[PDB]
């Protein structure tokens, strides 16, 4: 079974994710505090992580910032919140794959954690190199992207879009497309391509419009 | 006079390691991804491969996967950038011998190349008979390890760091000794490499029981029960 370290502060919580998740099917570790969960992570090298934001000794965010400063592509899922000011989340420009808002029902998580899994386990490899959209080249199997030969700081999961984009550069991929190929749904009512959307081009335009919403028909990377 | 074949798809990293190697005395073939590098392998088998991991086409971690499904040992040092620690030790776990992080100098790639070369194809021991150590049974000759009856799949250097470590049983021994005698190092090095390896190892033998492969921290590593 894929093993999946839960890590959540309020002990409820905690177990009853536990519980289901084994119901579920997975291999279950759990971690009361970010510090507890960077040791689990260490010790026992997880599928998937499902990290709660709000917690003592190091909180969800700082674990994100961590495990990918340690080059730690580990998949995580974090429970968090939008904020009230500033709509923002609080883990997802720190690095974290996906998010669920507290309360959840045990099924939007566990559909979000086998995408997880889906996406991790790809083996999938495309026969694009270095992809150019006008000043933006997108260097595929190097992961790495540059506005006018400036480095783009991307996370894990920007990147994923950002690549998915340029394989199918000018083509218009709908936000159900997106879930599928880039964060592995095969099911849902999310916001999180539009989130990451807007994470993109903030960062790209720092700069012509490259990275377009189309509303009602999908999303698209073209030379403005 | 040895063949190695040299896979990347920077056209400039490439370029660089075939001029390079080859005034260093070997016969080099390129390749610019997994594809190209399964080909050349196949129709001019080399005697080492040195291998990028990031690749299109197919990646570092599919060709060592390819290459070892299909029982060829040939010897293989994966190549990455320094932040791509992941990709690496999926190579590593895939069955690749050795790796080196980009940027590097020439040197370090000679030096494990020839290593590669000296350890290739068979362990720096003499025992014949099946060696116990608990539960753990380890066939030098047949190139099995089982732990209480069962079969532990283990990768070709996986099984020669078990084969040494159990040739020497009880005994520590360091991580330059494992490097010298594992790895075939003649030279000083900066690598995880023996780390690495025994994580692997140990995290296969604790499998379906006792901690067998300890870790004396400071001195080295020593197979043995209890
Ligand atoms: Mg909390
Ligand atoms: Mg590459």
């Amino acid at each position: 079974s894929p093993r999946v370290l839960v890590v959540d502060d309020d002990s409820d919580v905690l177990a009853s994710l536990e519980r289901g998740l084994r119901l579920s099917g997975f291999e279950v570790a759990t971690a009361v505090d970010g510090a507890e969960a960077l040791r689990s992570a260490t010790e026992n090298r997880p599928d998937a992580i499902v990290l709660d934001i709000n917690m003592p000794v190091l909180d969800g965010v700082s674990v994100v910032t961590a495990l990918r400063a340690m080059d730690n592509d580990v998949p995580v899922c974090v429970l968090s919140a939008r904020s009230s000011v500033d709509d923002r989340v609080a883990g997802l420009e720190a690095g974290a794959d996906d998010y669920l808002v507290k309360p959840f029902v045990l099924a939007e998580l566990v559909a979000r954690v086998k995408a997880l899994l889906r996406r991790r386990g790809s083996t999938a490899t495309s026969s694009s190199e270095t992809i150019t959209v006008g000043p933006l080249e997108v260097d595929i199997p190097g992961r790495r992207a540059r506005v006018n030969g400036v480095d783009v700081d991307l996370t894990k999961r920007e990147f994923d879009l950002l690549a998915v984009l340029a394989e199918h550069k000018t083509a218009v991929l709908s936000r159900a497309q997106l879930l599928e190929l880039v964060w592995g749904y095969d099911f849902a009512d999310t916001n999180v391509v539009d989130v990451f959307i807007g994470y993109l081009r903030r960062k790209l335009e720092a700069g012509p419009r490259l990275l377009h919403t189309v509303r009602g028909v999908g999303f698209v990377l073209r030379m403005q």
